[PDB]
């Protein structure tokens, strides 16, 4: 009914790369973009369903976005600023998602930036060599300042005094400077002995001022401007680890970030070891805190939290958004300290999509960050109900395939040639094949066993080196067979066999198609993989083959086979005549049944609609997905929402209008054919 975006992960180790304004709107830096999320009644979600929607992207930076800050000036909450590893500071209007203006004054990697709470057009930025720029964007003026020769980690302009800015360094130095007096240090705040992660000013003036600082040294220090001195040191508590066991291999020190609520100046929120959040009671100066999510189990973050952003909704709910190394964005209800909702995210390319035939709507996603996702797409009260599977994965998941009948049984393949089998209904690590492919596993498919296998379906895996292995899913650590031996024996072949790049079983389990590096597709019949047909149509490596389903309006449709290669043109072949004649020597086909032209770059994936006769969706390196009436050679609908090159596509199981696609932009989009306003791919 509505689209959804599983976005790239919020960027790590940036002191301020997310922010929010009232109503309201949350923005987070992720890779080279900022993603925008409407939160509250304005999202227009049903009661009980989380009131948020991913609504847009700020596109234009060419390298990692390192900083993000909204304007907090009434009337201009639509303005914001970013910093990037591309060397620029840009001012954006989120209403148009366009750049207002920008500068390239920095000459070293920018650390962070902050929009002044007091001056409407002042953005202050700081870099790795200690250079600070004051930028008054709306009068075209700037000033450089240089305080100390040290790496800036964080910077926070005072909410009360327009000239005062606090800066924290990599070595633990904190200073308050006056930007009207060439950045003169007004207070040097001595105490921390490691990286400063966060500086929050007390939101009421006078005692002027109080400032709080958070550090890798595991302390929060509260400071006085009147005294220029520490008035309170809070050591982080040591608490037992909560939630499912995380990957023991990952290295993770503390990130200690802060939120000092305007509404409650005697409270201070911090992150803590492992991503736990704390509400500190500053009246009980006895280290009193309350743990967020102390009652509910499994809702806390499992790894360090980087940023905290308050958001007061238009219906007056006090919320707090957190970003984390665990790749979740969480929204906290401050009244209860419980997690209202979670938005998961992706840290690598979306290589593979597979819907389970057993549990309808269960969508497995193979991702380049070494975790399998299982998205329960049909979850009633959660648009983003996603579970992570990390055990035994440990490399980019380039292929996936659910077992056709056994609940929870998920085969996976990796960029290092590994083949594994998960039981997603259990907590157990996956079984791993003892035999590896030399190169990336591009395809997994289930089908009947063939000799010499004894063992009921076999698992078939295709690697980039060109070998298809047959595995026993009950004895994965046993022998796996290269099917070329059977193919050579059965067909009396003398020359070297083709380099296989794709495998696809017909839905009846009687016919195996192999696509090859030279563009050919070969059609083999059970029981012994007797070759009955060679299709010579593509002239470049075959990336994808898909056979039409068996529940269409006519029986003839299940003989239709779509295919894509490194060329842009897609073919459909109709294999009824050759399959039904079961020829004693193989036939060669050199003319397509249908031809689907329009894409302008390689085809990575094609899929037939389970809801239609002869309706195909294709994913392309041209950055689009195309829906076709294949039987009429008619392009219907072109989706252009990805920024990257598409790697996978899958029709939704219940909605004829809804398709999922994954790309090398680290996104999975759920989109509606009815909402797209182009019919064919771009010509250029």
């Amino acid at each position: 009914q509505e689209p959804r975006t599983l976005p790239p992960s919020p960027n790590w180790y940036c002191a301020r790369c997310s922010d929010a304004v009232p109503g309201g709107l949350f923005g987070f830096a992720a890779r080279t973009s900022v993603f925008l999320v409407r939160v509250g009644p304005g999202a227009g979600e049903s009661p009980g369903t989380p009131p948020f929607r991913v609504i847009g992207e700020l596109v234009g930076h060419t390298e990692r976005v390192s900083g993000f800050t909204f304007s907090h000036h009434p009337g201009q909450y639509n303005l914001c600023a970013t910093s990037s590893d591309d060397g620029t500071v840009k001012i954006w209007d989120v209403e148009t998602k366009t750049v207002v203006t920008e500068h390239a004054l920095h000459q070293h990697t920018i650390s962070t930036l902050h929009w002044s709470p007091r001056v409407k057009d002042l953005i202050v930025s700081g870099d790795e060599k200690g250079v600070v720029f004051c930028y008054w964007f709306n009068r075209n003026d700037s000033q450089h300042l240089f305080i100390e020769p040290r790496t800036i980690f964080c910077l926070t302009c005072s909410p009360h005094h327009e000239d005062l800015v606090a800066i924290g360094y990599k070595d633990g130095i904190v200073v308050i400077i006056d930007i009207s007096k060439k950045g003169e240090v007004i207070h040097r705040l001595r105490g921390h002995d490691d990286e400063i992660h966060s500086i929050a000013w007390c939101p009421l003036p006078g005692e002027g001022c109080y400032l709080a600082t958070g550090s890798k040294d595991q302390t929060i220090r509260i400071w006085s401007c009147s005294r220029g001195r520490g008035v309170m040191i809070l050591k982080l508590p040591f608490l037992k680890r909560r939630g499912g066991g995380i990957d023991p291999t990952v290295k993770e020190r503390l990130w200690l970030t802060l939120h000092w609520p305007s509404n409650q100046p005697t409270q201070l929120v911090s992150s803590c070891f492992g991503g736990e959040l704390l509400q500190w009671d500053l009246t009980q100066s006895r280290r009193k805190y309350t743990l967020f999510s102390a009652s509910s189990e499994g809702q806390n973050h499992s790894r360090i939290v980087f940023n905290l952003c308050p958001l007061q909704t238009e219906d007056d709910k006090q919320l707090l958004l957190s970003t984390s190394m665990d790749r979740d964005v969480k929204c906290w209800d401050i009244a209860t300290l419980e997690c209202s909702w979670t938005l998961p995210s992706l840290g690598g390319f979306a290589y593979s999509l597979a819907f389970s035939s057993v549990d309808i709507g269960s969508l497995a996603i193979g991702v380049g960050d070494g975790m399998i996702r299982v998205w329960n797409t049909l979850s009633i009260k959660n648009n983003y109900d996603v579970k992570n599977f990390w055990q035994g994965v440990k490399s980019k998941v380039t292929a996936l395939c659910w077992h056709p009948t056994k609940e929870g049984c998920l085969a996976f393949g990796t960029d290092d040639g590994k083949v594994g089998l998960y039981d997603t209904y259990s907590n157990k690590p996956p079984q791993i094949s003892s035999t590896y492919h030399k190169k990336t596993v591009y395809t997994l498919a289930w089908g009947p066993p063939v000799p010499p296998m004894s063992l009921s379906l076999a698992l078939y895996s295709c690697g980039g080196e060109g070998i298809v292995l047959q595995h026993n899913p009950w004895k994965l650590s046993g022998e796996a067979f290269d099917i070329n031996k059977l193919i050579r024996d059965t067909n009396s072949i003398k020359y070297k066999l083709p380099v296989h790049t794709e495998i696809s079983w017909k839905a009846d389990g009687k016919i195996m198609a192999l696509g090859n590096e030279d563009g050919s597709i070969e059609i083999f019949q059970i029981p012994n993989l007797k070759l009955i047909c060679t299709i010579q149509q593509h002239h470049k490596l075959v990336n994808t083959i898909s056979w039409h389903h068996e529940h269409g309006s006519q029986p003839e449709l299940s003989y239709l086979m779509a295919s894509g290669s490194n060329n842009a043109v897609i073919y459909v072949h109709n294999l009824k005549t050759v399959i039904e004649s079961s020829p004693e020597s193989p036939v060669t086909i050199t003319e397509p049944y249908r031809t689907l032209s329009g894409h302008t770059a390689k085809i990575t994936s094609v899929a037939w609609s389970p809801h239609h006769d002869g309706r195909l969706v294709s994913a392309s390196y041209d950055g689009t997905a195309q829906v076709w009436d294949a039987l009429r050679e008619e392009p219907l609908c072109n989706f252009r929402g990805h920024q990257g090159r598409l790697l996978c596509v899958a029709w939704s199981p219940l909605d004829p209008d809804c398709i999922y696609s994954g790309a090398d932009d680290f996104c999975v989009h759920k989109w509606l054919t009815s909402m797209q306003d182009h019919s064919r791919p771009p010509q250029g």
